[PDB]
């Protein structure tokens, strides 16, 4: 992929958002902005230029599942790619974000290469 790729990283947690973010620097991806929650993201969202977006769900103000359905049923936002990475690992958990068009899931903990891995298949899928 682009390594000029903008992402968005989403997490309530700062120890999170800084996990992502130095595994992206080590990936080639320095172009990475945080949010704290949905509406924080959706804000910087709304900025513009954004390529990716990795996201938490259990967040307050609004949480990664109602933040992956708000940009999937917005027009100007409705193809961006949407990683979740979430401590819930339940199936009916899964089945809720992939239903509502999560790009990828992957569950907390998780390690560098299943990080990496994931990514991959998502610029896979979309031809980036
Ligand atoms: F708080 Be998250 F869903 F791991
Ligand atoms: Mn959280």
């Amino acid at each position: 992929a682009d390594k000029e790729l903008k992402f968005l990283v989403v997490d309530d947690q700062s120890t999170m958002r800084r996990i992502v973010r130095n595994l992206l620097k080590e990936l080639g991806f320095n172009n990475v902005e945080e949010a704290e929650d949905g509406v924080d993201a959706l804000n910087k969202l709304q900025a513009g230029g954004y390529g990716f977006v990795i996201s938490d769900w259990k967040m307050p103000n609004m949480d990664g599942l109602e933040l992956l359905k708000t940009i999937r049923a917005d027009g100007a936002m409705s193809a961006l790619p949407v990683l979740m990475v979430t401590a819930y690992a339940k199936k009916e958990n899964i089945i809720a974000a992939a239903q509502a068009g999560a790009s990828g899931y992957v569950v907390k903990p998780f390690t560098a290469a299943t990080l990496e891995e994931k990514l991959n298949k998502i610029f896979e899928k979309l031809g980036m």
